[PDB]
C-alpha cells in the first residue's frame, strides 16, 4: 500500500496522484495512523459515494481516516443527520444566494480598503499578508456580527492560529481567546447577523451559549484560511497565466469573471484531501466492496483533474473551460461547503477589485522563489511578493 499523501509543477496534483486516477480510481493507502482507507479518485465515484447515506462522517468512529494526528485530537461539520442538519439549518439562511448578494458591497468596501492600503504602502508587499488573509475573515466577522472595533483583534487570533510560526501554545492561547469572545458576543447579542440568529436558539433552549460559541469559531475557522490560500493562489495561477490574466481583467463579459473563479476553484482544489469519511455499512462500488468500518480518502484534487470530465488539458488553466462548474472543490453531497456561494463571490470581487485597481500587478520574483505549502494540508503559498 504506498503512503499516504503522495515540486517544480507546484499547482498541480502529486504525481502519484495523477496516476492512480488514470490506473486505479479505488485503492488503499497507508495514511499517518498506519490505517489503509480507501483512495477514491474519479469525479463520479466521489459523488457517488459522498451522497450515499451509508457514509459517515462521525469522526468519533473507529476507523474514521483523520486527516493527522492533531485533527484526531480535536475530535456540526463532524456529524451525522439528523443533529449535523438540525444545526446547519439554524445559519443556512445568511449564506443562501440572495443574502450573498446583498453582501456584495460589503465584500467590495473591504476589498477597496485594502488594496487601498497595498497602493499606499511599499513594493513589492507580500500579497498573502495585505490582502488574501484580510478580507475573508473581515468578511465573516461582519456576517457573524463583530463590531468594527473588534475586528483587528479576531483577525489577529485568527492569523495567529494559521501561521507556521505561531508555537501551538500561542495558537490554542489564540483559540481560547476567539472563543470567549464569541461566547461574550453572544451573550450581548441575547442584530441582524448570525450571532443574533443564533442567540435566538439560545433563547429558544435549542443550543447552549457555548455552542452558539463554537458554531461561530467554526465559521471563522473554515471561512478563513480556505478563502485566503485561494485568494493568493489563484491570483499566481492568473500571473502565471498572463493571457488569461488579461482577458479576466479587461473583457467586457460578465460571465469571464465567474467563469475564472471556477476554473480557478477546479484547477487548484486547494481543499485536496481535505474531504474523509468512513464507510458505515458495506459499499459496492467501482468492482470493490469497501467494508463497514473501513476509511474513505476523497482527493478532490483527483476529481477535478479527472478526463471523464475534464478530458481537454485539465493540467492547465483554462477560464473558458465550458465545464469548470461541474468542480468538487467545495465537496459534496450534505456537508458540501455552505459558505461555497459567499466564497465564490467573494473571489470574484477580490480577482476582479485586484487586477482593475492594480493593472501592472506583477510576480516581485519567478514562480521556484514562491514557497509552496507543500508540507500541509490545504494547498496554498506561505507568501506571494508582488509589485506593480
Ligand atoms: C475557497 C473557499 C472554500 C473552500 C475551497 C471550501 C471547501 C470546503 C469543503 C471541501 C468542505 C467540505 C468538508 C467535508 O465534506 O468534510 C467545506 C465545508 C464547509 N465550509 Fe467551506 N470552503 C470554502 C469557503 C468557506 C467559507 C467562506 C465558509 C463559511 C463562511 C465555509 C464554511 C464551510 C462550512 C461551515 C462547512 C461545513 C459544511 C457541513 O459539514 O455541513 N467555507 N468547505
Amino acid at each position: 500500500a504506498p503512503e499516504w499523501p503522495m515540486t517544480g509543477c507546484p499547482f498541480d496534483p502529486p504525481p502519484g496522484v495523477r496516476k492512480l486516477l488514470a490506473e486505479k480510481p479505488l485503492s488503499r493507502a497507508r495514511i499517518w495512523d498506519g490505517s489503509t482507507p480507501w483512495v477514491v479518485t474519479r469525479h463520479a465515484d466521489q459523488r457517488a459515494l459522498l451522497s450515499d447515506p451509508r457514509v459517515s462522517h462521525d469522526g468519533l468512529r473507529d476507523g474514521y481516516p483523520h486527516i493527522s494526528a492533531d485533527f484526531k485530537f480535536l475530535s456540526f461539520a463532524g456529524q451525522d443527520d439528523p443533529e449535523h442538519g438540525r444545526i446547519r439549518r439554524m445559519v443556512t439562511l445568511p449564506f443562501t444566494a440572495r443574502r450573498i448578494e446583498a453582501m456584495r458591497p460589503a465584500i467590495q468596501k473591504i476589498t477597496d480598503e485594502l488594496i487601498d492600503g497595498m497602493l499606499a504602502g511599499p513594493k513589492p508587499v507580500d500579497l498573502v499578508e495585505a490582502l488574501a488573509l484580510p478580507v475573508p475573515v473581515r468578511v465573516i466577522c461582519e456576517m457573524l456580527g463583530v463590531p468594527y472595533e473588534d475586528r483587528e483583534f479576531l483577525q489577529q487570533n485568527n492569523n495567529a492560529m494559521i501561521y507556521r510560526d505561531t508555537a501551538q501554545g500561542d495558537a490554542q492561547k489564540a483559540a481560547i481567546a476567539q472563543a470567549m469572545y464569541l461566547k461574550e458576543l453572544v451573550g450581548t447579542k441575547l442584530g441582524d447577523d448570525i450571532l443574533s440568529d443564533l442567540a435566538v436558539q439560545v433563547e429558544a433552549g435549542e443550543i447552549t451559549q457555548d455552542d452558539a460559541a463554537g458554531i461561530g469559531m467554526m465559521l471563522l475557522g473554515a471561512g478563513h484560511e480556505t478563502t485566503a490560500n485561494m485568494i493568493a493562489l489563484g491570483t499566481l495561477a492568473l500571473l502565471e497565466n498572463p493571457e488569461q490574466l488579461a482577458e479576466v481583467r479587461d473583457s467586457d463579459d460578465p460571465k469571464v469573471i465567474v467563469n475564472t473563479v471556477e476554473e480557478l476553484l477546479r484547477y487548484l482544489t486547494i481543499a485536496q484531501d481535505t474531504v474523509r469519511r468512513i464507510a458505515a455499512e458495506d459499499i459496492e462500488i467501482g468492482g470493490v466492496v469497501i467494508k463497514a468500518g473501513e476509511g474513505i480518502v476523497f482527493p478532490l484534487n483527483a476529481a477535478n483533474w479527472d478526463p471523464d470530465l475534464y478530458p481537454e488539458a485539465p493540467d492547465r488553466l483554462d477560464i473558458h473551460r465550458a465545464n469548470a462548474r461541474r468542480h468538487l472543490a467545495f465537496g459534496y453531497g450534505v456537508h458540501q461547503c455552505l459558505g461555497a456561494t459567499l466564497a465564490r463571490v467573494e473571489l470574484q470581487i477580490v480577482y476582479s477589485t485586484l487586477l482593475r485597481r492594480i493593472p501592472t500587478l506583477a510576480l516581485a520574483g519567478t514562480l521556484d522563489e514562491i514557497p509552496f505549502k507543500h508540507d500541509q494540508i490545504a494547498h496554498g503559498v506561505y507568501e506571494l511578493p508582488v509589485t506593480w
